[PDB]
């Protein structure tokens, strides 16, 4: 499968994220073990018994995977060496505080859910989300990953200009940011691959020479190598071009990597030139790599080749779509609510005789009738839309209002609320009716998720 | 694992049914894919990749598996040929109705519950059961066999009626096993030896009729977990190596509604002969070893068939005196807010005035603990000094409460709650009147569940 374009997930990762949503395992929240996630998983949603769902659990809490983890996991989940996660018996999961942002606002009719394997629960075909995971994280296909404060930075010059020329677009975004760091250095590859959709770059190892300052001795120390490089498959392939005599200079290779920090070590013959073993390490090695980026995703239910700017469209299309689906929602809410404490307020302004007729009548089902078959004394574009000129449901919210409602304070909250209620639907409306508003509410979600997540670059771009 | 001698299961077994329970998967209700029930079990009370599982459910569906299955399925579930079940994701499942007679009263905090693997749930150690599933499911080291219902409830009845009853009355209520797949049992010492010590051998024979023009073998039962699949191969096996004499023919004409192994034989050459060397060369026959083996307060033990009666009715007396006094404490409290409604109502409009007078809902409720109203002994919680709760259920109480028969339910179920009191203290002080409830319950599941003898015992 191909991930959507705009929230940048396939099918299993949603039905991952959404479980773990649904389980209230939030960041805030203790850890639960992966096992249980992968129970609501294969349960409600992906009725399989593979190991693609925790695989998915796996790969969303690496830092050495993903720019962003979407997942937040202790224990054991593997290494740039290419090592296994441990048995989701023995892994804690929760979800990472960038996670929710993708899901913020999944309760508010804001994306088409659909049905499970079996009919009895709901998914959503995408998430509403504040962030452009697509870029962001990356994802036939093959996507770098991208950064953050350059993405949004990129989508807000869009919103302001959206006449954008891709000249620009390099300016704020120069190209991929790898979670491994790095150095690029191809760079017109980069604008051939943003203009087209497919282009080609060199990414290198960062690496420094320390001389050691009584011997004259030289060493080269590996800091960063290029995304998806197995470090000790790395050291291996090395060791060979020296047993080979395929690579000169060499006496010595060690791993001193920590949980800490990388730390490759090769030392340098007595006499031979670093620099130059330096050279060669990155013509024979995966020191040095290509990636070929060809941006594919699924836009409606087909797969595209996309530019950047496509892709910056196509997130803020989904957020204009999403925000404007979540004002509908709200203000036919705040119409229901406020038709129930009307209803309400008329009757607290009159709790006494209102207090018969429940006395006289010999059920609940007809205590409502006497309400709605007398018409009561008292104490526009708030109405719902269902309601007709001249009810049963305020009926109910009265026939079903608790005894201590009558509470000076109970009874003064029940109307400022009322009365707070009718500035929402004021509010509510201009945002709807005016484009500006909306794309104002949009311009002050990206700038507030660029400022709790945005960060550095790690990749530096030659 | 081992099954525990009280409700005869092992652990995946109970988290299996706890989480059918918890699920509301109930005998009633509509079928749930059998992949939302292992997910639970999962992911809750058992985190393994493993089929442990999916297996446990398909076993406990297979009329050829157990005795009174524990599950009711709908889908394929394999059968006596041995093909596997179809995926979790394509099968359908729920509890049978004798299995909430193993989990009923769990609600009642008749039996200890327990963390599950991490802290986050707990899972009872054992079932509430009202029936006896170590003998009449049996287990498989252990190896109990399956046992007539009908059979082992009276074993019961006489138990409790005298609790010296030896082992030849017992064998005359249970002569022995009853399997699912019918059969026939022969060797009647293994079977008292085994009741006797808790270790014995018996044999079980197929079931086949010779028709008397040549002769022709019909088999219509096999003994217990035997394949008929293998088994016809076997058969052809040793015709075509001559290994097994006058037989011109083999079909399997079995279908839905049961088995018909049909055996020719060749022209003469008589089948009494031909069905003996069958008995003796195929799993026609097959022998059986009976080790009784069960834990009871962790610890593995060999039981005698009286010590698994004694363990089960014991049980019994446990769950039924726990579940009695939790009702007695659940009617006394329920039957204490009652009272209070009712001092509210028939006297209401002033009640009205105080929740109107306040600024708050705290402040409510302690008027109501600073007043004595109007009106309009054993039947009272232990924590009551000779009330602010009663008060909590009338500030919370709903408008539509204040009418005609709203209010004379809160008056009938006041009333009816100390009748209930009252049965529940004679039944909690008079052990005699405790036994009569256990035994009202096996004469319950045998009225309801008892069944046929279906394996004959020679």
């Amino acid at each position: 499968a191909l991930p959507d374009v705009r929230d940048g997930l396939k099918p299993v990762h949603r039905r991952v994220l959404f479980a773990m949503d649904v389980l209230g395992n939030d960041w805030n929240k203790a850890y639960k073990k992966s096992a249980r996630v992968v129970g609501d998983v294969i349960g409600k949603y992906h009725p399989h018994g593979d190991t693609a769902v925790y695989d998915t659990i796996v790969r969303m809490a690496q830092p050495f995977s993903l720019r962003y983890m979407l997942v937040d996991g202790q224990g054991n989940f593997g290494s740039v060496d290419g090592d296994s996660a441990a048995a989701m018996r023995y892994t804690e999961i929760r979800m990472s505080k960038i996670a929710h942002s993708i899901l913020a606002d999944l309760d508010k009719e804001t994306v088409d859910f659909v049905p499970n394997y079996d009919g009895t629960e709901h998914i959503p075909a995408v998430m509403p989300t504040r962030v452009p995971n697509l870029l962001v994280n990356g994802t036939a296909t093959n996507i770098p990953p991208h950064n953050l404060t350059e993405v949004i930075n990129a989508c807000l010059a869009l919103i302001d200009n959206s006449e954008l020329t891709f000249e620009e677009i390099l300016e704020h975004i120069p190209g991929p940011d790898f979670p491994t760091a790095g150095i690029i250095s191809g760079r017109a590859g980069i604008e051939e691959a943003y203009r087209t959709g497919r282009g080609k770059i060199k990414i290198r190892a960062r690496a420094s020479i320390d001389v050691h300052e009584t011997t004259g001795k030289e060493t080269i120390i590996v800091h960063e190598l290029p995304y998806q490089v197995n470090k000790a498959r790395l050291i291996e392939k090395m060791a060979e071009l020296v047993k080979d005599k395929r690579l000169e200079g060499i006496s010595a290779l060690r791993d001193e990597s920590d949980k800490d920090g990388m730390r490759m070590v090769i030392e340098i013959k007595r006499g031979e030139v670093g620099e130059v073993v330096l050279n060669n390490l990155y013509k024979l090695t995966q020191m040095q790599v290509s990636f070929g980026l060809n941006m594919v995703a699924l836009t409606n239910g087909q797969p595209k080749i996309f530019n950047i700017k496509e892709m910056l469209e196509a997130f803020v299309l989904h957020r204009r779509e999403v925000v404007t689906r979540r004002t509908i929602f709200e203000l036919r809410k705040a119409r229901d609510r406020a038709h129930i404490l009307e209803g309400l307020s008329i009757a607290l302004a009159n709790i006494d005789p209102i207090i018969e007729m429940i006395k006289n009548s010999n059920n609940r089902k007809e205590s409502e009738e006497k309400l709605i078959s007398q018409g009561w004394e008292l104490g526009d574009a708030a109405r719902p839309e269902w309601l007709e000129p001249e009810t049963a449901e305020q009926a109910k919210a009265i026939v079903d209002l608790q005894l201590y409602k009558l509470s000076g304070m109970e009874h003064d909250k029940i109307l400022s609320e009322y009365k707070a209620l009718l500035d929402l639907i004021a509010e509510l409306m201009h945002i709807l009716a005016t484009p500006a508003r909306l794309m104002e509410v949009i311009c002050e979600e990206l700038v507030a998720i660029r400022d709790e997540f945005g960060d550095e670059r790690r990749t530096e771009i030659t």
